[PDB]
Parts: structure tokens; sequence; C-alpha cells
């Protein structure tokens, strides 16, 4: 089919939380400004996921649903052929979300007062996960060398040394840096996790969006023992833009841990009934292969506009190339603004909305991240108007 | 339009929780039995439902999506139109499932020890609810006569005196025994609610469902200083058959209250951001009323026609009318069999599928629940199968 990542859309008054953001944060924004925070594209579905839940509509009943033995072959077929990843279809837990899953593994497989390690800066919601459920937030500062983002294996040998930590909440691909780490990298993290009482609990939500001269590794395949011991997260949504359809696939191998993961999503959230939820997933990953292809080369040309933009019009300001994910990390700090200072001139006077670099910790503090989801041309509007404001800015 | 309520469908192979839990249970039914059990219908959806769904997918994006003005208004309407009930759209508390919202309210208002006061036989999941969370289940037993359903007033208050008891978890209408509360009955436990420090939680999730002769009072309408203390979780899942759907709306007037449940929902399940869930209840809303209505009096043509078909062929057993809900109960208990041994007759000789009634409680025990939302025609197909059983049982 054609596919369509050129028109401009809007999705004001439609329910969308990052549209209804910007307009609360400043409704005399202008009708033509696209918001490029919330991690969900202002690109269409793929066409072949349309047809194919309006052709479901017509040969089931929206009544309770469960996942059907084809849904988890399915799901199991999209690991092996995009991710060299073996696992059982029985290895499948189902939420209607991966942030509710990682809250229901700090609650299950930890206790108040207990530690949980995050790489920092990260996706706030992991803090939130930890401490609003009275867990310690142990944070691992990432290493920041000229833009590139690396792990401080010193100080996360240390901490996996303090019995009172029971698990690492990692994020691969990275948000929101963007960093997809290398074989070396999980292998280093591997011997220490192994080497002490670590859970792991791998949040790969981004694993299909890597850009072009870089490939991901799910961690728990690189190790049998490693895999005995980790919680995987994944999910269609942010893959194919449904983040709206909720359903994820957990995928846990230890029998134990599946069933204590279970029994606690059970007592909390509940499984999953959501008819369409099932069936987005089966028709993304049988159908809409191509569609991602051609989603990712837009979001590579996109990350090379932003970061040219900068160098030709504002070269103190940077904006590196990624390697995984739509979102781009932007380098303010030259700027010399405030982080609450400088997000009132985003939001009021160059009317561009980003994820203020701060949300995701102290270390994201005078960044900037832009949703590279959109349209080339959508992209080049607000670069346009940014452009403007930051000369006025002198 | 033009309402089916007439073909037979079948579920199989689609995952369906109640025809896979059928062949779970017995792997060699009959391919032209259609189970009773779950609290879903065998129904189509209504058709406005469907195109309007089919014509919305066409329309938007399936990314991050909250409940809009519009979609706040008109489950206000619909309360105001079909319950006399007066809501302001700030009490209106989105979850994915009323059971995870009343999951979320013993978490939040109670803590491990406390009791929570429910009135047996009911809905299982009440039991559970309290029980998994380390909380203290206070059963105030129905008091049954002629199959007639009526509440121990006098055990009632009793309980509401112990002040370790934090709270009444009020089934209305009352499943299992299709029992819709009288104005005078809800007043008297509203003067001993009132009278204690129990808040009350309210699950209508079957109000819309009310049989020919009899009309359901929302609760909390009746008196101010009770609502203020007093959650209701409502949903359009069982009224128009879409509990695949996954959207449900949670009524709380205190702003302090609703705030905890809020934080509370957040720290588990989270907001719901299922963009069709808020889409399917709008439309059902505003559209699927002629529906409704035709829908109730086939289910309640099929509870006559399961009440006399005992009369006239086994007078030992009782099947009397039932006021809301679609999940008539039948009391098997002159057959004398042990609910073990009588399951197994059913499932296996009958191959009649129902909710034994000892899943809700020992006062169920001998009982049987029986799903009328069905065709006529599947439901003497059902009747005449367990006809022959019985007979041979002799
Ligand atoms: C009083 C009551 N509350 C809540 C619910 C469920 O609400 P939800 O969580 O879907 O929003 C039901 C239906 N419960 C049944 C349905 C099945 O539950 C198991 C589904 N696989 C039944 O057979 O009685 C109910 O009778
Ligand atoms: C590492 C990571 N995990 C999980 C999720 C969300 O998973 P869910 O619970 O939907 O399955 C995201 C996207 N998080 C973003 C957006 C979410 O907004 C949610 C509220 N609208 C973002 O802008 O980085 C993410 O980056």
């Amino acid at each position: 089919m054609i596919y369509d990542f050129t028109t401009k859309i809007s999705r004001k008054n439609l329910g969308s939380l990052k549209w209804d953001l910007m307009y609360s944060q400043n409704p005399e924004v202008g009708n033509e400004v696209v918001p490029l925070s919330v991690a969900d594209m202002e690109f269409k579905n793929p066409p072949e996921l349309i047809e194919g839940l309006k052709k479901y509509l017509d040969e089931t009943v929206l009544g309770y649903t469960g996942p059907t033995e084809e849904y988890k072959k399915t799901v199991k077929k999209w690991m092996k052929d995009r991710h060299q990843w073996d696992i059982q279809t029985d290895w499948i837990i189902n939420t209607a979300g991966v942030v509710p899953a990682v809250f229901n593994a700090v609650r299950e497989f930890t206790k108040p007062g207990d530690g949980v390690i995050i790489i920092t800066p990260v996706y706030y919601p992991f803090f939130m996960a930890i401490k609003n459920q009275e867990r310690k937030i142990i944070e691992c500062e990432l290493l920041e060398k000229d833009g590139y983002y690396t792990i401080d294996f010193q100080k996360l040998e240390k901490l996996s040394k303090d019995k009172n930590n029971k698990a690492l909440l990692f994020c691969s691909p990275h948000n929101p840096v963007g960093r997809v780490w290398k074989k070396d990298e999980l292998q280093k993290i591997k011997d220490i996790v192994l080497k002490s009482d670590l859970m792991l609990w791998s949040d790969e939500i981004h694993f299909d969006l890597i850009m072009p001269g870089y490939e991901h590794t799910v961690f728990q395949s690189i190790d049998e023992q490693l895999a005995d011991k980790t919680i995987t997260f994944t999910a269609p949504s942010k893959t194919f833009n449904i983040a709206g359809m909720g359903m994820s696939n957990i995928i846990i191998k230890n029998p134990d841990i599946r069933e204590r993961f279970t029994k606690s999503r059970d007592a909390t959230s509940g499984m999953p009934f959501t008819t369409l939820g099932y069936k987005a997933c089966e028709i993304c990953y049988k159908e809409c292969g191509k569609w991602l292809d051609g989603c990712i080369k837009v979001i590579d040309k996109n990350q090379r506009i932003v970061k040219d933009f900068f160098e030709v019009n504002h070269p103190e300001i940077k904006a590196p190339l990624i390697e995984g994910t739509y979102l781009q990390w932007i380098d303010f700090r030259a700027l010399k603004m405030d982080h609450k200072a400088m997000e009132e001139f985003m939001i009021h006077k160059a009317q561009i909305f980003f994820d203020e670099g701060y949300i995701f910790g102290d270390g994201g503090i005078g960044f900037e991240r832009i949703n590279l989801a959109a349209p080339s041309s959508v992209i080049q509007e607000s670069l346009e108007r940014l452009n403007k404001a930051l000369k006025d800015l002198k």
C-alpha cells in the first residue's frame, strides 16, 4: 500500500493527551503549531491495521477477550524474525501497558524500603514506579562525554553490592538520550548482575525503532542465566503508534517469577480483556513491516534535519544523531537559561513543545527532547519558528 | 436500524473467555452447544456502535487518548435521562474495569487487617478484592425465603458497629440473585451507613439491565451526605455488551475521596488511554437506547421460558423471575446433589455451562446462574438438552 508520512495532521479537540497538554500550557498557541512532546506519532496508523480492525469488527463480538494461540505464535515469530530472539509463547503475559507492568514489578518483587536501580537521566515514570510505592530510587547516573552517554560501570558495580538493592530497572533503547546499547556494554552489565542478587527489568518498548547503522540486542537473549531472572517489557504501541489500543507483551521465562507477576497483576489491574488490543498487535506484526521501515526512514531524515538546523543557525546548540527511538536529545545548555525559564521561552516565545530535559532527571537539565515522528515539513516549520525566536532572544 | 437477537452465533477460537473456558472444562463439548456462564452477551453488538467505530477508525490516530468534554457531558446526560441522577463532569474518574476499580477502593481506603462488609452470596471478585489484599471479609448473609432475597438488617447494623469495618461493598442490582433493591431497603441501609463511619462502594454496573416491572435507584442519589462518602462504580460494558472495550466511569462526588482514588489508581493500573473505549461508550449512550430496550425484552422473555420449563418439566427445581441483570438464579437443591458432583453433571451430562452457584458463596451451593443474554432459540436448545439429562438422571 501507499504510505502517508507527509500529511500535516491535527489532533485538536480529539482527546489526544499531547495536544490537550499543549493548549493547556499555551491557550493562545497558534493553530498551525504541532506539539513535539509526548511519545506517539503525528502520522496516521498503518493502512493494513485500520482495514484489519474494521474487517474484524464485522466478525467478532466485543465481550471478554483473551489472547488466542495464533496471537501468541505471532508475537513469538516477530521476536525471532525481528530480534533473533527465541521465546516461548507461554512466556507471554499481557498488561494494558508497559508502565503498569513496571509498577506491578516493583510491587511484587520488592518491598517498602528496598532499593531499585535506574540509570539516569531517564523516562520519569521509572521514578514514580519506585518512589510512589515507598521504594528507594537508587540513581546510577549516565556518563555524558561530548553528548554521548555511556554507563558508569564502576558505580553500577558498587550499587549491586548493596543487598538492599533488589533490581536494575533498565531502559533499552534508552529514552531520552536515544542510546541503543552495544553487546559489549550489555555483557558487562550482565556479569555484574549475575554476580549480584539483582533481578533485571528491561523496558524494551522502543526496540523496533532503530536508526540505520545500528542494531538492538534484546538483553535477556545473550545469556540463559540472565534470562532466568529477567522480565522484559515489550509492546507494539510505540512501533506502530498504537499506545491507544492498550496491549503489551511482558516476556518472563522463569515460571515462578512469571506466576508471581501474574498474581500481582490480577490483584491490581487484572487481565486485559480488550478485544481489539490483541488483534491490533497481531495485524501489525503480520502486515505492517513495510510501513515501519518507511517510517524509520523518515525519522532518520528528521534527526539529520534537526542536527543540520542547529549547525547552520545556532551552532552553540547541539542536536546529535541518535541510535534508537524517534526522540532526539538536544543540548540547549549553551543558551544559559535555567530550565524553568527556558521552558517558558520555548512554550510562549517559540511555541515549540518539547519534553523539557529536566523532567527526566537533573542530568536532563538544559536539554530538550524533540519528537521526530512527524512529516519532515512539520519539523522544518517548527524549527523555523524556533529560529526566529532564538534570533529575537538575541 | 434492524436489531438481531435471533442469530445463533459462535465465539469459538476467537479468544472469548467464556467459550474458551467451556472447551477447557469439557473438551468433548458439542459443536452446537453455547455456554451460558460468564456475563457477556451472545448477541451481536449494536449496529450503530459498529458502524460508528469503523468510521472513527478512518478518521483518528490511535495514540495516547483521554476523555473529551463531549464525552463527559454524554455520561452526565445518560445518568440524568436514564437514572434521574444529577452528576457533575469532574465527578467522573475512568478506569479499565469495575473490578480493578473495586480492588483500588480496598487498597486506598483500608489497610491489612481492616474489614470490608459484603452482602453474600454475591459476585466472587468481591471476596477476592478483600482477602487477596490481607483485608478481612465481613459477610452479612442474605435472608432467603421461597427464593426471595432480602437483607439481614439486624446483622448489618450490628456489623457497622465494629469500627474495624471500614466500608460496605454493595452490588446493585445484586448479582447473582437478580435483586433490584427497593427504595425503602436502601433507606434502611443508608441510615446504618450514615450512623457509622462506613464508606459506601456501590457497584451498579448492572443498573441498565432492569427487568420489566422494576426501577433501579442509584444509591448515592437518595441522600447528599451519603454521596459525600460514596464511590459509585458504573460502566457501559454490561449494558451494550462491550466488556471488551474496557472503559469504566467511576463516579465520586467528594473531591478528597476522588483524589485519593485517582492517586491510588495511578500507582497500580494508571489512566486508561484506550481511544476506542471512550468512543464506544459515547456512541452507545447517544445512539443505542432503542437497542437496549429491545435487548431487555428478549432477556425478560427468556427468564420466563426458563421459569416455565422447570414448572412443566422438573417442578422440584425453581427458576423464579429476577428483577435485574440477565443472570437468573436457579435452585437445584431438591436434586440433592453436592455442588461438585452437580457441576460435573451439568458440564458433562447436560453439557449446559452455568456459573455454578457455589462460587458466589456457600449460600449459592445448590444453585446455578444462567445467562439469559442469548436468542430464545439457544435458550430452548439448552433447556431441552438439560431436560433429557435430568430424565436420564431420573
Ligand atoms: C457486580 C459485577 N461487577 C463487576 C463486573 C465486571 O466488571 P469489569 O471488571 O468488566 O468492568 C461484573 C460481571 N462479572 C462477570 C463477568 C466475568 O468475569 C470474568 C471474565 N473473564 C460474571 O460472569 O458475573 C459484575 O456482575
Ligand atoms: C521507556 C518507555 N517505557 C514505557 C513507555 C510508555 O508505555 P505505556 O505504559 O504506554 O505502555 C514509554 C513512552 N513514554 C512517553 C509518553 C507517554 O505519555 C503517557 C501519558 N500520555 C514519553 O513521551 O517518553 C517509554 O519511553
